[PDB]
Parts: structure tokens; C-alpha cells; sequence
């Protein structure tokens, strides 16, 4: 039951449709691609005062930043990967096919970004 890891990229920036509403009007094979490795998935979100891109793709149990640039006050880029939480994997061990999945991936990315700036 190997740990499911993934990589992705994040651009993020201060606001002038937050997570749930885009992650439910994911549908059932856009969200089957990502969850089997066959298709990146992006969004665009907004989380808190700021607006997020992160585009996101599957092959200690969290997220690591792997690069970042801050361009602006407020303004930061960059490169991240991780490993799935394990109650994210049905009894089979690959990750479960449901939204709660890809919650835990954008919760393990804002979680790593604390040690770095911008909440």
C-alpha cells in the first residue's frame, strides 16, 4: 500500500467562488482523470483575502513547497509536492473517488504555506 504522492504549482495574489462551489462543480470524469493520474486538474479559487491558481497532478503525510517567488506584497508563485493523508485511501489503497480528496491536497498546500508568507 505505497503512500499516493503528487506535484503541483501555485499562483496566488490579494482579491480586488471558493473552494467547495469549485470543487463540487467538478464532474465525475474530470474529477476521475485527476484521481487516477490521467489528467492534470486547475483551479482557480478564492480563499480568505486572496485568489488562487493551482493546478494540480497525482503520480510524512502533507505538502512541501519545492520553490517560491514572492513578486509583490501579497504576491507569490511557486512549485510544491506531497503525500496523500491515508483516511484519502479506500480500502484498496488508491485514493478515494470523492471531492474530500483533493480538499485534503489543498488543505495539506495551505498548511505549507505558513512556514512561508501571506495569511
Amino acid at each position: 500500500s505505497p503512500p499516493i504522492t503528487y506535484t503541483g504549482r501555485f499562483s496566488l495574489e490579494p482579491a480586488p467562488q471558493s473552494v467547495m462551489q469549485a470543487l463540487e462543480s467538478l464532474t465525475e470524469t474530470q474529477v476521475s482523470d485527476f484521481l487516477s493520474g490521467r489528467s492534470p486538474l486547475t483551479l482557480a479559487l478564492r480563499v480568505g483575502d486572496h485568489m488562487m491558481f493551482v493546478q494540480l497532478q497525482l503520480a510524512k503525510p502533507g505538502a512541501v513547497i519545492e520553490s517560491f517567488v514572492n513578486h509583490a506584497p501579497g504576491v507569490f508563485s511557486g512549485t510544491f509536492s506531497g503525500t496523500l493523508h491515508p483516511n484519502c485511501q479506500d480500502s484498496s489503497g488508491r485514493p478515494r473517488r470523492d471531492i474530500g480528496t483533493i480538499l485534503q491536497i489543498l488543505n495539506d498546500l495551505l498548511s505549507a504555506t505558513r512556514h512561508y508568507q501571506g495569511m
